[PDB]
């Protein structure tokens, strides 16, 4: 006679959990996550912004990297998110407890974050994490300003309903660098067609491809660096092979179209 199964932990490739030292992207912007998950620290004269934290167990590593950059816990002011899955929003609750930081997010991302990623449209309760509350709700095209650095939200619903690209202009060599942190455009194991939980999924992905294509985008980064052809472990040439936003959108749409054809066959 047979017991119910044990809960299964959300396990991931080792590289997703492999710590790295801070890697500078531009004058104020640093990758402080792991080798295969993005967590961006933007340092300003008036405190720091974090865009994503990666997995739940990355909190202490992120704070260690912030310390290495001269950002104490009290200096972290704002947390922004690409999307509220466990592999990007994992440590957010813990970061809020351990720091000054408040969270800004759209309504979709706020509702998913508040349930710790449970009742996911596609994953059910398989990929959960500690719940957190948003301190501010943002609308599409709304800007947030920290220490003179302006962050713009561009909604790109698909991967999750609240999926967001964040854009801001940093500098390098006395010139502006328009950074686009564009969310995932994957649909891993999703039912795309006729999904009762997401009836207009396909139309949203199509609009999201177009949004990503048109972003101000001297430099693209993505929550999974591989999606944009970054190699964070390659030091001075980490970003050399990086995709444009145009190429990223196009590659995603081709994969998505292939997925639709396979789903129809399957
Ligand atoms: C001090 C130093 N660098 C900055 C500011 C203040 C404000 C805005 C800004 C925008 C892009 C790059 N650097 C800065
Ligand atoms: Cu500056
Ligand atoms: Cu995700
Ligand atoms: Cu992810």
């Amino acid at each position: 006679e047979v017991p119910l199964p044990q809960l299964r932990a959300y396990t991931v490739d080792a590289s997703w959990l492999q710590p790295m030292a801070p890697l500078q992207i531009a004058d104020h912007t640093w990758q402080i996550g792991t080798e295969d998950l993005t967590a961006l620290l933007v340092q300003t004269p008036d405190g720091a912004v974090l865009l994503d934290g990666g997995m739940p167990q990355m909190a202490s590593h992120l704070l260690d990297n912030m310390k290495a950059r001269g950002v104490t816990p009290r200096d972290l002011r704002l947390i922004l998110l690409s999307h509220a899955h466990a592999d990007h929003a994992g440590p957010v609750a813990e970061l809020k407890r351990r720091t000054g930081a408040k969270v800004a997010a759209n309504a979709e991302s706020a509702v998913l974050l508040a349930r710790g990623g449970s009742d996911d449209l596609h994953f059910g309760d398989g990929i959960t994490y500690p719940p957190a509350n948003a301190d501010r709700i943002v609308m599409d095209g709304e800007v947030i300003t920290v220490g003179g650095i302006v962050f713009t939200a561009h909604f790109m619903a698909g991967h999750t309903p609240g999926s967001t690209a964040w854009t801001w202009t940093d500098t390098r060599n006395g010139k502006p660098v328009r950074i686009a942190y564009a969310d995932s455009l994957s649909a891993p194991g999703y039912q795309l067609q006729g999904n009762p939980r997401y009836p207009h999924l396909i139309e949203d992905y199509r609009r999201s491809f177009a949004t990503v294509r048109a972003l101000p985008c001297d430099v693209l980064l993505t929550p999974h660096p591989g999606a944009s052809n970054w190699d964070y472990a390659a030091g001075a040439r980490a970003g050399a092979k990086a995709l444009t936003c145009k190429a990223y959108a196009d590659a995603a749409e081709q994969k998505f179209d292939g997925q639709l054809a396979k789903e129809t066959a399957g």
